[PDB]
C-alpha cells in the first residue's frame, strides 16, 4: 500500500536518464552529447542546438556563456522560439532553467516530446499522449498482448516485439517471446539499434525490477519507435549515398567498354601487320632488297612502338577497372577469351616473332643478292682476262722455224679470232659500274680490274696488229725498195697520228705529224701556211686525205733527197780538192756556218793535218 | 803531101760538134740543148740564152721568132753584147748568122770562148791561146810528154793525163799509159765526166784516125779542162747542199737528247710511284682502307694515264729519229742501256704489276676488316641475347613447390644478376650503329637486332620485378588488409605513372594518375584545381611527392568509403523496407535517378513483383 509515494521518486531517476536518452539521440546527429539534463541546460546552449534540429531553424546563441545574464538571455530567445509553437507555457521561466530546477526542467522536456514527436496525431478529439496509444493499440492487433497503458502494458515487453515486427518481420522473429523479460526485451532494443538506428534509450534491469515502468519514459520510448522512422527517413539520404555508389559501379562498367573497344582494335591491328610481314617476298635485286630493309625500319620506328605501348596502356586499364571492383567489394572482371591482358601481351610476342622471322629472309636475300653480283663481274671478268692473256702469251712467243710468209697468214688468224673477243668487254664493264651502284668495296672473286681487261685487250692487239705489219714488210722487202724496219717506223709514226681508225690522215692530223718531224716549223696551229697547202694538195692525189700508200711515196721522195754513202764521199773529196783528210781551212773557204765546222770537228777523228771521212764510208 | 787540104774538111767536121758540144756544155745549166751549131743559131734564140749564162745579164729575145726581121732585130742586140766585151768583131753581121754561114758561124763561136773562157790569162804580152799553152805546158812539168802545139802534142794523149793527175792524182792512176791511145783518152774522159762534171767533149775515135786533130777543137776541150774547175766552183753550191745535209743531222742529234731528258724522266718517275705503292701498309679501320683505296683510283685516273701515254709517245720519237737517220743512211740510233723503248714499255709492265699487288692487299684489307665489324657486333650480340634469354625462362618457369619467402630470396637474387648485364648493352648499341656507318647492310653472323636486345632486357625485369613485389605482397596479406592481387594492380598503375626511376609521383604524375581513375574530372593540363591542390597537400606528407606508401594509404581510404557486402544488403532492405525483391514504386520514392533505376533493372534478376539483390550477396 505504501508503494505509491516510494514509486514515484525512482520514477524520477528513470525519467532523467531517459529524457536524456532522447535529448542527445537528436543532438548526436550534430556530434553534440550531454550527460544530464538537469544540469546540461543551465547554460541554455545545449537547448538551443536541440531546439534547432527539431525546429529546423537556425538559434545563435553565445557559444560559451561564462555569466549568468548570458546563460539568462540565452534561454529568453530560446525559450521564445518553445513558446511559437503550440507547446503549453505553464510556469516555466527562463530563470527555472538555469537554477535547474528537476521537476519543472522534466515538466519543459515533456512539451517538446509532445510538441516535436506526436503533434500532429492530434485528431479531431484526441490529446497527443492518447492517440499515440490508440496508434499501438491498432499495430499489435494479431498478437496476444494486451494494452490499456504506457505502464503495466509494456511490462512482459511482448508489446515492444509486436510493434517492430508489424513494421519488420524481417529482423526479428515472433514464435520467441515466452518468460525470458530480459530476453524479448534484449531483442527488440538490439533489433531497433543496429538496423532502425534507434538507441536503447530504456534500460532492461530497470524495468524488470520495477512494479510499473514510468509511463512518460516508456511514453519518451515511443518517441524512440518513431526516432527510428525519422532516423530511416534520413537513411533515405543514407540511401541516396547508394545513388553515388551506383554511379561508380556504372562509371567502372563503362570503361571495360572503353577497354573492349581498345583491346578488340589492338588484336585486329596486329593481325593484319602480321599478315603483311608475312606476305612480302624476298626480291632478288639489290635496290628492291635495299626498300624492303627499309620498309621494316619504317615499321619499327612507328607502328611497333605503338603495338608495344598499347599493348601495356591497356593491361594498366584492365588492373585499374577491377582495382575500383576489388575495393567495391563486387566479383573482379574477366576478359572475353583472348583480348584479357596476358593474351594481348602473347600478340606482341606473335608480331615480335613475324618481324623477326621476316628480317631474317631479308638479311639472307640481300648476301645471295651481293654475291651474285660481285659473281656477275668476277667469274667474265676471270674467263675473258685468261682468253686475252693466252693471245698474249702466242704473239710473245719469239720462236717459229716455219716460213715467213706461214706465219703471217697464221699471225692473222689468231687477230681475228681475238679481235672477237673485243665484244664480250662492254658486258663485263657494265657489272662492274653494277657493282659500284651496289656499292660492294671487295671482291673475293677476282683481283682483276675491268681497266686492266681493257688496257690488256688493246694492248695485245696492237702487238699482233704490229707483227703482222712487220712480217709482211719482210715480204715485200724483195720487190720494192723499202727495208722491212723502215716500214715499220712509217707505219708506228701513221698509226700514232689518226686519232680514230678512220683510215686516212686529216689536213689537221697530216699536218702534227710533218711538225713532228719538223719537215716545216711549227706553225700547225694557227695561220694558213701557202707551203703547207700546196703540199698537201701534192700528195693527196684525190683522196681529200693522206692514204698511208701516199705517206709512203712522201716519205720515199723526202728520203731520195738524201746522197749517197759513196755520192757523200765525193762531195768531201770535192771541199778538200781530193785530200782524204779535210783542213778546217778548204772546208772554210767552201764557207760553211762556224756551227757547221764546229759539228764536224766534234764527230770524226782527226787524222794529221785534217780530219777524217773514212769513218764515214762506213 | 796532098794531106794538106783534105786535113782541112775533116777539121770542120770535127770543130762543128766539139763547138755544139761545148755550148750545150753552159746550156744544160739551164735545161737547154742544141743539136748543130751551125743551124740552131739561126733564129738568134740559143745564143742569147748562152750570152746569158756565161755573161750573167738578163737579155730578152723573143722566144720564138717565126719572120726574119725578130730573128735579125734578136741578132742586132745580142751581137751588141758580145761586142761590148773586147771580142773580135771582124766580119761578122747579124745576117750572116740568120743565113747559117759556117765558117763565120764557127768564127764567132771562136772569139767568145777566148773572150769567156781564157780572156784573163792574157799576160803583158801573151794571146789567150798562147797563155793558156803556157799554162799546159807547166802542168805537165813532172811528166814524160813533149808540148809544143795543141795537136800533135795531146795525139797520144798522155799530156790529157798528166793535166787531171796535177790536180786530183785520186780519180786517175799514172802507172798506166803505155801504147792505149784508147785506153787513156777513155780513162781522162770518163773521169772528167764522173767526177769533174766535163763531158766527153772529144771523142776517142776521131783523134786516133787523124794525122792531126783540129786546134780549135782541143783547143775547145781546154775550155772543157776550165769548165771542169767552173763547174766544180758551182760544185760549190752543190757543196753548199752538204750545209742542209749537216743541219738535219745535227738537228735528229738534238731529238735525241730530247728523247733521253724524257726518257730519264718516264723512268725516274716511274720508279719512284712504285715505291710509294710498295711504301704503303694496309689500314685495319674501315674509314682507313677506304681511303687508301680511293688514293689508288687516283693514281689510275691521272699519273697511270700519263704513264702509258709518254710510254708509247717516246717509241714513237725513237722510231721517227730513227726514221730519219735510215733514209739518210746514216747508222741507226740505238738508246743507251735500259732506256730503249722496249725496257720503257717494261717499266710500264713493272708499275702495272705494283698496282695490281696493292689493290689485292687493299681488296682484302677490307674483306678483313668488314668481318671484323660484323664479328664486333654479331659475337657479344649473340652471348647477351642468350644471358638476357636464359633469366627469361627461369621467371617463365611457374614451377617452384619451395616456401614462398624462400622464392623471393630467390627471385631477388637472380634480378640482380640480370641487371648487371645492363652495362654490356651500350657497347653492342655501338657495333651496330658502327655497321651503319661502315654501311654493311647483311650479317651472316647474328639474326638478333639491338633494338630485340633492348626490348627483351626491359621486358624481362619488368617479369622480374612484377613477380617478387607479387610475392611480396602475398607475404605481407598476413599483417595488413590489402589481398596480393590489389597491390599488384596499385604497383602496376603507380609505375605506369611515375615516368623515371625517380621513386616518387610528381605533382604533375599523380593528377595524370587520377583523372585516369576519374577520382576529379579530368581537369588536368590547364587550371589551378583547389579540389587537387587540397587532396595532393593532404597526401603528401612531407614528401614533396606521393610516396608508394602514401599512394596505398590514399587507395585504402577510397576503399575504406564503400560499403560492406551485408551492409550492401540492409541499405537495399532499407529501400524496399524489408522485401526482398524491390519494387520499381518503393525504390522510386527513394528517389534516384531513372538512369540509377534502369540500371538496377538491367542489372539483377526479376523475382515476381520486385527484383531480386540475393545474389548480389554473392
Amino acid at each position: 500500500a505504501m508503494a505509491d509515494s516510494e514509486l514515484v521518486a525512482q520514477w524520477e531517476k528513470v525519467q532523467i536518464k531517459t529524457f536524456t536518452k532522447w535529448v542527445n539521440m537528436h543532438l548526436a546527429k550534430k556530434g553534440r552529447k550531454i550527460n544530464d539534463v538537469t544540469t546540461d541546460f543551465k547554460n541554455g546552449v545545449e537547448l538551443c542546438a536541440l531546439l534547432e534540429i527539431i525546429g529546423e531553424t537556425t538559434i545563435k546563441c553565445v557559444t560559451n556563456p561564462k555569466m549568468r545574464i548570458q546563460m539568462t538571455e540565452n534561454l529568453d530567445k530560446a525559450l521564445r522560439f518553445i513558446q511559437s509553437r503550440d507547446v503549453k507555457l505553464t510556469g516555466i521561466g527562463p530563470t527555472d532553467i538555469v537554477d535547474g530546477n528537476v521537476k519543472l526542467t522534466l515538466g519543459l522536456v515533456w512539451t517538446l516530446i509532445l510538441r516535436f514527436a506526436i503533434s500532429e496525431l492530434s485528431a479531431e478529439g484526441l490529446s497527443a499522449k492518447q492517440g499515440l496509444l490508440l496508434w499501438c493499440q491498432k499495430k499489435c492487433e494479431p498478437y496476444p498482448v494486451k494494452v490499456e497503458n504506457f505502464s503495466e502494458s509494456f511490462k512482459d515487453g511482448k508489446v515492444f516485439c509486436a510493434l517492430i515486427h508489424r513494421h519488420r518481420p524481417d529482423l526479428l522473429d515472433w514464435e520467441t517471446v515466452g518468460e525470458d523479460d530480459r530476453a524479448n526485451l534484449e531483442k527488440a532494443f538490439d533489433v531497433a539499434e543496429k538496423e532502425l538506428g534507434i538507441p536503447k534509450l530504456l534500460d532492461v534491469d530497470d524495468i524488470v525490477n520495477m512494479p510499473r515502468p514510468d509511463e512518460r519514459s516508456v511514453m519518451t520510448y515511443v518517441a524512440a519507435l518513431y526516432k527510428v522512422f525519422s532516423s530511416n527517413d534520413q537513411v533515405e539520404k543514407a540511401g541516396k549515398r547508394a545513388g553515388n555508389f551506383l554511379d561508380l559501379l556504372r562509371a567502372t562498367e563503362g570503361m571495360v567498354h572503353d577497354y573492349e573497344q581498345r583491346a578488340q582494335a589492338l588484336k585486329e591491328n596486329i593481325e593484319a601487320a602480321i599478315n603483311k610481314m608475312n606476305g612480302v617476298e624476298p626480291s632478288d635485286e639489290y635496290h628492291q632488297v635495299k626498300e624492303q630493309i627499309n620498309e621494316t625500319k619504317n615499321y619499327r620506328k612507328g607502328d611497333k612502338r605503338a603495338f608495344i605501348k598499347e599493348q601495356g596502356d591497356l593491361a594498366t586499364l584492365f588492373g585499374q577497372i577491377n582495382s575500383k571492383l576489388r575495393g567495391m567489394k563486387r566479383p573482379v572482371y574477366v576478359a572475353p577469351e583472348g583480348l584479357d591482358p596476358k593474351s594481348l601481351e602473347g600478340y606482341i610476342a606473335n608480331i615480335s616473332e613475324a618481324e623477326r622471322a621476316l628480317r631474317s629472309k631479308l638479311n639472307t636475300a640481300m648476301r645471295n643478292c651481293l654475291i651474285a653480283l660481285r659473281k656477275a663481274f668476277a667469274d667474265p671478268a676471270n674467263a675473258t682476262d685468261a682468253k686475252i692473256n693466252e693471245y698474249r702469251t702466242f704473239v710473245t712467243d719469239e720462236t717459229s722455224e716455219a716460213p715467213l710468209e706461214e706465219q703471217v697468214a697464221t699471225l692473222k688468224a689468231k687477230l681475228e679470232e681475238l679481235k672477237q673477243v673485243e665484244a664480250q668487254l662492254p658486258p663485263i664493264e657494265e657489272a662492274e659500274k653494277a657493282c659500284g651502284d651496289a656499292n660492294i668495296e671487295d671482291n673475293e672473286y677476282t683481283d682483276v680490274s675491268f681497266d686492266d681487261l681493257q688496257f690488256n685487250y688493246e694492248q695485245t692487239v696492237s702487238m699482233f696488229e704490229k707483227k703482222i705489219v712487220y712480217i709482211e714488210a719482210q715480204i715485200n722487202e724483195a720487190s720494192s725498195g723499202v727495208t722491212a724496219e723502215q716500214m715499220q717506223e712509217f707505219k708506228q709514226s701513221f698509226d700514232a697520228f689518226n686519232g680514230g681508225h678512220n683510215g686516212i690522215l686529216d689536213k689537221l692530223e697530216f699536218r702534227s705529224c710533218l711538225s713532228s718531224m719538223g719537215l716545216i716549223d711549227i706553225d700547225f696551229t694557227g695561220g694558213e701556211d701557202a707551203q703547207y697547202d700546196a703540199i698537201y694538195n701534192n700528195v693527196t692525189k684525190g683522196e681529200n686525205g693522206v692514204s698511208f700508200d701516199n705517206y709512203v711515196q712522201y716519205m720515199k721522195e723526202k728520203n731520195d733527197e738524201n746522197p749517197s754513202p759513196e755520192q757523200l764521199n765525193e762531195i768531201f773529196s770535192t771541199i778538200a780538192a781530193g785530200k782524204d783528210s779535210i783542213t778546217e781551212t778548204d772546208m772554210q773557204k767552201a764557207g760553211m756556218s762556224a756551227e757547221q765546222i764546229e759539228y764536224v770537228k766534234a764527230n770524226l777523228p782527226q787524222k794529221g793535218d785534217g780530219y777524217d771521212y773514212a769513218a764515214w764510208v762506213k
